[PDB]
C-alpha cells in the first residue's frame, strides 16, 4: 500500500506514488522519472554515419572514404552515391541494393548521409 519509490526531490515528504511510467507527487504539483530525469539517448541503434549523423531508412548515402569491393570488380569511392538504404538492427549496418552488381553492406564509419 506504500510506495518503496524515493521521495519527491522537491518536498521529500515520500507521499509520492506511481501513476503509470513515472513517479507523482500530489503535494507540490509536479511528476517526474526517477533516472529518466536526467534521461538518456534512447533508440540509438539507428544506423549512424563518420559524420556523426543518423540516417533514414530511404535516405541517401555517400562513402567519404575510398572502399574497395571484394567479390564486385566495382571500387568504391568517395562520393559513392547510393539512396533508399535500409537501416539494419545494427548501429555498424547499412542494407542497400545497387543496380548493377547487387545488394551491399556498408561500414557506417565509411560511409555519409548526403543531406538530400
Ligand atoms: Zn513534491
Amino acid at each position: 500500500m506504500v510506495s518503496t519509490l524515493p521521495p519527491c526531490p522537491q518536498c521529500n515528504s515520500e507521499y509520492t506514488y506511481e501513476d503509470g511510467a513515472l513517479l507523482v507527487c500530489p503535494e507540490c504539483a509536479h511528476e517526474w522519472s526517477p533516472n529518466e530525469a536526467a534521461t538518456a539517448s534512447d533508440d540509438g541503434k539507428v544506423i549512424k554515419d563518420s559524420v556523426g549523423n543518423v540516417l533514414q531508412d530511404g535516405d541517401t548515402i555517400t562513402v567519404i572514404k575510398d572502399l574497395k569491393v571484394k567479390g564486385s570488380s566495382l571500387v568504391v569511392k568517395v562520393g559513392t552515391k547510393v539512396k533508399n538504404i535500409r537501416l539494419v538492427d545494427g548501429d555498424h549496418d547499412i542494407d542497400c541494393k545497387i543496380d548493377g552488381i547487387g545488394a551491399m553492406k556498408l561500414k557506417s564509419e565509411f560511409v555519409r548521409k548526403v543531406g538530400s
